[PDB]
């Protein structure tokens, strides 16, 4: 009922959304634009914003430390770009995150003698990305998608769900099918649906 | 000595560059920006351009028909965006490509009763993307990268090479290691290098 929120920025948000969304402890994901000053970001109209991701996670299952580790492994900001704006950003929500981040950045910068160009700033506003970016890899496979969209009875219902992130994670080649079968039963849906959902899945 | 060139656009060019670059018959890849009118595209300054990819392929091994099939499977442009600009574009270089494309688009639009919003226009200019986008997933793994960068004796030498595309393809989870071992010997480099290159590879 009460969870924790991380807001990261690491280039295109498709990869992340399908990566984080396949990690255990990750409850939900939304991709969007954060870091800028305009009130109207869109995919080709960022202004000063950056392609970002908001991860709703359970601190009892996954730490902000683990997340930061994934964050700096999913990309390499060890090059100076930082052109016009910043591709690599960490948006902290409380001082807890701000200090772990400022510390872990200091760790790699020391353990590698190589300056990391990740920005650590306070989250001012996260602007939600257009619907065709939400659970991208999932939305592409249109049969699995339209099936799940019905089961959850709405677009928004699906993309907030943990299961979509896992599916979208699996399709992107970021999940062993066995783990998907687990996350599938954790919903406990009527067997007709299950088999049908699982049906599209075994045909790969 | 003489090859064929396809120029596609399908969203972020990282995925593609690592996908196409792992298909047999694909000689080289460059990511960049095409489709616009400004003479100065960059990652956050596209103008009217779109994130594009240029694939140098061998028509004796792979057809433009096969490429177009990969192109329309790697993404789903069956949604109307097409916002401000066009994410999904096919840049033809000769009438051969223009007709296969205009035909294959007509095929799916019929076989699915669903309008594809891919643009088919003549290639006017392909602007090369910044170096940190070239063989992205490869450049991230900094040991394998700096090793290969030395073997090829230059940055540009590596990214034009077939092997980098295959490596960058493998790292992105788009290649069975066995196929990488093949593409590795097709270069016939001194065994000290081989084993060292293969060494970083088995540690995954």
């Amino acid at each position: 009922q009460k969870l924790s929120i991380a807001v990261f920025a690491l280039g295109c948000f498709w990869g992340p959304d399908a990566q984080f969304g396949s990690i255990k402890g990750v409850v939900s994901t939304r991709v969007g634009y954060a870091g800028g000053t305009t009130n109207n970001p869109s995919y080709y109209n960022l202004g000063d914003h950056s392609e970002s991701i908001e991860i709703q996670y359970d601190a009892n299952v996954i730490t902000y430390g683990e997340l930061l580790n994934i964050f700096w492994n999913l990309h390499n900001p060890v090059y100076e770009t930082t052109n016009r704006q910043y591709m690599s950003r960490i948006f902290y929500l409380d001082d807890g995150q701000k200090s772990e981040a400022l510390e872990m950045k200091r760790q790699i910068e020391a353990a590698n003698g190589e300056k990391i160009y990740t920005e650590i700033v306070p989250l001012e506003n996260f602007y939600l990305a257009e619907g065709y970016h939400q659970k991208y890899y999932l939305q592409n496979t249109t049969k699995l998608y339209q099936t799940l969209k019905a089961i959850y009875g709405g677009f928004g219902n699906l993309v907030r769900s943990t299961l979509a992130a896992r599916m979208n994670g699996y399709i992107a080649g970021n999940l062993s099918i066995a783990s998907l079968k687990e996350e599938m039963d954790l919903v406990e849906l009527p067997e007709d649906q299950y088999e049908k959902v699982l049906s599209i899945v075994e045909e790969i």
